[PDB]
């Protein structure tokens, strides 16, 4: 069930997208520690970033803000929707947030009763009881006793479900544009459009997870960009670090009334972050995205053609999804190991998907190396 | 907060304008080894040109260092690593409620908790804790937690029976008035958890990593819980934290010695324990803690503002009497003013966490500032 790695693979140092272990293993990296490390391993930037910053100020409490808190607060206001955010340390805490700001709008401004919660099957959201119980798979949310209550979950893209379970008692629709951990299946605009429209007509809030497929992991800063439709409420985090814990919350000032323009964060972090925006929010890497894209996807045909494993090629921007053929069925995590030995670090997204995650500013050489290491392991598993 | 800090250096902090202040604060008990250590920045260095990031699914040196640390100056047998205070605690307290699940019974669900008690922000965290206000209108909380009065010992035998599945409290309440918990309280607590096999969890987040003069206070008490919970000081300021508990508790989860990790916080940490783990600065603290409170009793005979002086080691709390009674806030904005940042706890109460290694220079000085605003708010 879970991926586990062994004693002997212990990665001790990253330099961009390559990876070595204990032994001295090298790795092409296509995982980015599940989408985190979106520019990779030591980038200069963060690198000096992080070691000026660490020179001056670490850390602050809540009581205050900080300089690299109001600029990066400053950056996400200019670039989004947003005209307040509430920096954390995790995506998990940000949606914590999240679903506390929305549960606490509708308390205070329409009705104490206005509690649903409406979620997707398969959803991931975090591991906190109230965002695991968000998150849509019974196996991680049952055996820790009574669950936060009022929370309803329908199938993702369907529509109908969603009408029909949806009223005035309905405080929230929550959703990741793209489910990366279930499947790497893409939200329809039709179901997405159909969410804000839904969230209009009774005065939910809409509130997008987009810690995974947000940062520019599209090819669009965040993915409500590309489908033009805008949330209430957002989440940030993994690539808004490249490997800083750290995390956002994005909303309106009528919304966060309810609770500069900014609340949180660690100095450290934001500094690190700051420097993670300004390179992703750029056209050379937006624009670049789109293109090793196509590069991924025309070594995962390569591969299907010559060993036919594929059904689907799917996600967007450099989270791709590869959906295994029904005679590999509950294969992925052999595929992964098998990768793991021909020195290429991969994902899986349930046990029929696998998925890949690299670095935004992976080299063309990467991409073919990690590529032609993945065909060898492909080769090991079905040949 | 009317001031941006934007540098700090020991217990020294400076401003935009430039204005310096004396940290008696911590960032709230987190700087437990002050701004910018040079220890702690070698390893943020370090480990920053190595390797930042690894995920779940893999552990990394720094997190197996920190473990095999953390493994051997404690009960710990096993480590589970996370970001912050509140994860760790969500990290216990679903522990708890799982292997009571999995190892006695699915109905095994009620936790023990106590008023006043803080535990973090979460919706979980935020109810467990003990005040109804930050918990209420946030929609159905998560169910089966009771709360009864802090050292209220006849109240814990009254609602514990063989349902409940764990007991959480603070050594010492840090944001409950600095409330230090008994020595019959604390082993009352952990006789009763053995009788009806429920968990005790100690959330030491505030009052640990050398905060009381030992390392963790549960070791000033001589009674071991069952889950333990660290932060703040545990990073010196990076975001890092763990959950410390045994192998018969930790295999309630569906792994080596250590669970997660950031490699980068983990390094941090590694430095900040092996600094705060010694004679030194443990010893040291008990010192530090004796002239602040002389400081503190000093300002109370010239002012009479004080109606006691409590906490442990470098956890320093001052309770107002009557006549100052609501009054925290305009004492710590007065030390704003004057140049010192200290902290409350709750209205009736001044708190004081400062660096561990706060140098005698600074809490002369810092104090001095102390009063001079005292001085103000009483004329
Ligand atoms: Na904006
Ligand atoms: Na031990």
């Amino acid at each position: 069930l879970p991926v586990y790695a062994p004693a002997d693979f212990i990665p001790v140092k990253g330099k961009g997208s390559r990876v070595w272990d204990q032994q001295g293993k090298e790795y092409i990296d296509f995982a980015g520690g599940i989408a985190v490390t979106a520019l990779g391993h030591c980038h200069p930037a963060l690198v000096e970033a992080l070691k000026s910053q660490g020179e001056t100020l670490w850390h602050t409490s809540r009581v205050f803000t900080n300089e690299p808190a109001l600029r990066l607060g400053r950056k996400l206001i200019d670039a989004t929707f947003a005209e307040r955010v509430l920096f954390m340390n995790s995506g998990t805490e940000a949606n914590e947030t999240a679903f506390k700001l929305a549960r606490h709008y509708a308390c205070v401004r329409h009705s104490p009763f206005k509690t649903k919660i409406i979620a997707f099957h398969n959803a991931f959201h975090g591991r906190s009881l109230f965002t695991v119980s968000v998150g849509g798979q019974p196996k991680y949310s049952d055996g820790f006793g009574p669950k936060p209550a009022d929370i309803i979950h329908v199938p993702f893209n369907d529509l109908h479900a969603v009408k029909a379970v949806m009223d005035d008692h309905t405080c929230a629709v929550v959703v990741e544009p793209i489910q990366g951990e279930g499947g790497v299946q893409a939200a329809t605009p039709e179901f997405l459009k159909g969410l804000r429209d839904l969230c209009d007509e009774h005065q939910a809030l809409l509130v997008f997870d987009e810690v995974q497929c947000g940062m520019g992991r599209t090819g669009d800063l965040f993915a409500y960009m590309h489908y033009g439709v805008t949330p209430d409420i957002l989440t940030s985090a993994k690539a808004l670090g490249g490997g800083f814990p750290v995390s956002a919350m994005l909303t309106t000032q009528e919304i966060a009334s309810a609770f500069g323009s900014t609340y949180g964060g660690n100095p450290l972090a934001c500094a690190v972050a700051g420097a993670t925006f300004d390179i992703i929010n750029t056209p050379e890497v937006l624009q670049g995205i789109h293109t090793k894209r196509q590069q991924f996807v025309q070594h995962l045909q390569a591969i299907d053609e010559q060993f036919d494993i594929f059904s689907d090629i799917r996600g967007m921007g450099l989270l791709i999804g590869a959906e295994l053929k029904p005679k590999y069925k509950g294969r992925a995590r052999d595929f992964l190991y098998a990768g793991a030995e021909a020195g290429v670090m991969v994902l899986n997204a349930g046990a029929d998907v696998m998925r890949f995650a690299p670095s935004l500013v992976v080299e063309e050489a990467d991409i073919h190396e990690g590529m032609q290491r993945f065909a060898q392991a492909v080769g090991k598993v079905v040949a």
